[PDB]
DNA sequence: ATTCGCAGTTCGC
DNA sequence: CGCGAACTGCG
């Protein structure tokens, strides 16, 4: 089973390393035959002689073109002839690729920005994370001495906890009388002891939570101060720090540094992403938090170190339990994409599709389009029409059925061969024309993307049948994750088409899918309204809520099934409509915002303030509370008697502050921000102090009694002290609760005065 | 660094 | 003032 790839240099020549684990044994494979390359397109072939005489410099030595070879490739489904350019070392191509392009006789170059190690996996058809090899995982965390604003890693590391299948233990250089604490003499020995345990356990995966940005960076600065070789790597190396945009990413050679924070953020949507929130969200059990303050004072005074040691221990134990829950889902994502778990667990959805396509393109001799230059990129700032959102019949409804398309956009991409290499390709005998936008799509051969998207959905359905039959827990759990990851990769092709940074970007393709999506949903609305007497209460893009106004719960169901058989005869190919479920009641406040309860008594909410992170728990709780009543028993009076108790409770300050927190994300550097609302205003003062604010930082603030603009009266919730601060009941009644609950009740005629 | 469509709050002028 | 720009997070 392959883990990662890279390369080193031996006397100027690159050497690929393949890190694998075969039957419990770590192995390094070496390959010195792999030669880097990119392609060139010329006006004349004779120009190859002038480009072979091209030169640049890298490290004092001249870089030349080693070898050339003329190949026929397929570009966007159309035959092209390009010249393959070989070089000695991969670092040669960034030193020289610009000069080939700048040459007059060179029209363009291609496949020049593919990292040598990522390229090795593709051209050799190698797939990481394949097989059932049992990987040894090991989590670790650190506890530090933090002060006001004294520069990063100024203070010492107090404790290093690590957890695995054998348990969670803590290393520290003060005497703590706990059985999982190992005592050493100094901070240096605490780090030496940690290396010793890692080298012993020899883990394949090093699990962290934000080690990309804190743990490894702290250990680096500390080890530089204390003269320590932090040789966590299986080849004796120190962790390499590779920058990715603003952030940083850290790898440990021979192992896989699994940082959980990037994957948890892209996999789950939570108001905050503290280790305590992620744990309770996934496992339904609360994790207690000890703050940097309490740690610093417990160390300097030597008291309550038992509590700090327990916290650091729980930090390692949960990071291990969380690594076990999410590693298999990212192993299958690595198997599917064909890149290492290190690369893939830190990749955006758009970047994931591109690596899948580059592998496939190579499998099919398909030359890849470049990334848009700065200028062509600007052309792609144009937008198109998106989904359809019907003007909803607001209010409360009963006996509702939700009907939705099954894989709307992917089915459209396949049914109509929506693809840049089939878009307006002349000479075909059959075309599918897209409503409104007009684009014609050839259908005499399957297009590049639809073919792959077709092969994926067929792969997905085979997997589902395979896992129902098998009676092996392991095989099923693996297949389940693979089946789940394909559904996600399939639903990313539309967003990819309109993603201006994509190589296979096709604005026409993306708007053809939306146009088809609009035609099918609006056509289906009209068919169920006219041919079957339904009333469509709502519809967002790919589905709709409908009912007969006055019908039995059984009549609406029966007619719903009978209607599904009717339209699915008329729908072409993969386009299918399915019965999502029946709901006894449901409220619809406006477009994008509603909530429904099924039969069994299970609520589900969409778009409402209950879902948003920028609303207090007291506004989300009570909004859920009014809905739970009138959806379970339709009790209008319970919906008002419950608000009137909360507004009084808020007036009498009896409501705990932990339900008054507002969480809004910082989306850019503070220096940019044109308008400074409450969350950035908090960020700014924080940034004026020591703490650094990067795009993605989630600010949790609270509002204290005051006047004027809220930002002045806002503080971070960590600094809230009930003895020195008083929260603004009126803001949370007039801006949080009452606005959220009124919009619902502005259907029984209730008016804001009738509630407070 | 997937797309667009949209509700809704804070804040300046 | 009332409005509109700025901003956020949602499906
Ligand atoms: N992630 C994403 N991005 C952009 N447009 C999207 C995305 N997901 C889904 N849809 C489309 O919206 C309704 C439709 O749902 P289908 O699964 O049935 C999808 O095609
Ligand atoms: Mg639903």
């Amino acid at each position: 089973m392959i883990l990662d790839t890279d390369y080193i240099t031996e006397d100027g020549k690159p050497v690929i390393r393949i890190f694998k684990k075969e039957n419990g044994e770590f192995k390094i494979e070496y390959d010195r035959t792999f030669e880097p390359y990119f392609y060139a397109l010329l006006k004349d072939d004779s120009a190859i002689e002038e480009v072979k005489k091209i030169t640049a410099e890298r490290h004092g030595t001249v870089v030349t073109v080693k070898r050339v070879e003329k190949v026929q490739k397929k570009f966007l489904g159309r035959p092209v002839e390009v010249w393959k350019l070989y070089f000695t070392h991969p670092q040669d191509v960034p030193a020289i690729r610009d000069k080939i392009r700048e040459h007059p006789a060179v029209i363009d170059i291609y496949e020049y920005d593919i990292p040598f190690a990522k390229r090795y996996l593709i051209d050799k058809g190698l797939v990481p994370m394949e097989g059932d090899e049992e990987l040894k995982m090991l989590a670790f965390a650190i506890a530090t001495l933090y002060h006001e604003g004294e520069e990063f890693a100024e203070g010492p590391i107090l404790m290093i906890s690590y957890a695995d299948e054998e348990g969670a233990r803590v290393i520290t250089w003060k005497n703590v009388d706990l059985p999982y604490v190992d005592v050493v003499s100094t901070e240096r020995e605490m780090i030496k002891r940690f290396l010793r345990v890692v080298k012993e356990k020899d883990p394949d995966v090093l699990i962290t939570y934000n080690g990309d940005n804190f743990d490894f960076a702290y250990l680096k600065k500390r080890c530089e101060k204390l003269g320590i070789n932090f040789a966590l790597g299986r080849d004796g190396s120190e962790p390499k720090i590779q920058r990715m945009g603003d952030r940083f990413a850290v790898e440990v050679k021979g192992r896989i540094h699994f940082d959980l924070y990037p994957v948890i953020r892209r996999t789950i949507n939570l108001p905050t992403y503290t280790l305590e929130a992620v744990y309770e969200a996934v496992f339904g059990q609360p994790k207690e938090k000890v703050y940097a303050e309490e740690i610093t004072t417990a160390w300097e005074t030597g008291e309550n170190l038992e509590r700090v040691a327990r916290y650091s221990m729980e930090d390692a134990k949960v990071t291990y339990e969380l690594g076990k829950e999410f590693l298999p889902m990212e192993a299958q994502l690595s198997r599917l994409i064909g890149q290492s778990l290190w690369d893939v667990s830190r990749s955006s959805t758009g970047n994931l599709v591109e690596w899948f396509l580059l592998r496939k393109a190579y499998e099919r001799n398909e030359l890849a389009p470049n990334k848009p230059d700065e200028k062509e990129l600007a052309r792609r700032r144009q937008s198109y029409e998106g989904g359809y959102v019907k003007e909803p019949e607001r209010g409360l409804w009963e006996n509702i059925v939700y009907l939705d398309f099954r894989s709307l956009y992917p089915s459209i991409i396949i049914t109509h061969n929506v693809s840049p290499d089939t878009l307006n390709r002349e000479g075909c005998k059959e075309y599918d024309v897209a409503p409104q936008v007009g684009h014609r799509f050839c259908k005499d051969f399957p297009g590049f993307i639809p073919s792959l998207l077709g092969d994926l959905l067929e792969e997905r359905q085979k997997i589902k049948k395979k896992m129902k039959a098998t009676i092996d827990p392991i095989e099923r759990k693996l297949l389940d994750y693979r089946q789940r990851r394909i559904k996600i990769l399939a639903n990313s092709y539309y967003g990819y088409y309109g993603y201006a940074r994509a190589r296979w970007y096709c604005k026409e393709c993306a708007e053809s899918v939306t146009a088809w999506g609009r035609e099918y949903i609006t056509m289906t609305i009209k068919e169920i309204e006219e041919k079957y007497g339904f009333k469509v209460i709502y519809s967002d893009t790919d589905g709709f809520f409908a009912t007969i106004p006055g019908a039995d719960a059984e009549t609406v169901k029966k007619k719903a099934m009978e209607f599904l058989k009717y339209i699915n005869a008329k729908l072409p190919g993969a386009l299918e409509l399915e019965y999502e479920g029946f709901y006894k009641r449901g409220f619809f406040v406006t477009k994008k915002k509603y909530a429904v309860i099924d039969e069994e008594g299970k609520i589900t909410t969409r778009g409402l303030e209950i879902v948003r992170r920028d609303w207090s728990e007291i506004a989300k709780e009570t909004q859920a509370r009014v809905l739970e009543a009138l959806l379970k028993d339709g009790d209008v009076e319970k919906a008002v008697r419950i608000v009137k108790e909360v507004t009084e409770k808020l007036s009498k300050y009896e409501v705990p502050p932990e339900k008054l927190v507002i969480h809004i994300q910082i989306t850019r550097d503070l220096k940019d921000y044109k308008a400074t609302g409450p969350h950035v205003a908090v960020a700014k003062r924080l940034a004026a102090r020591g703490v650094k604010i990067r795009p993605g930082t989630v600010i949790s603030y609270i509002v204290l009694k005051g006047s004027g603009r809220i930002g002045d009266r806002a503080i971070p919730f960590d600094e809230f002290d009930p003895t020195k601060h008083k929260y603004d009941a009126e803001y949370y009644i007039e801006n949080q609760v009452l606005p959220a609950v009124e919009r619902i009740l502005r259907a029984f005629g209730y008016r804001k005065e009738d509630l407070r």
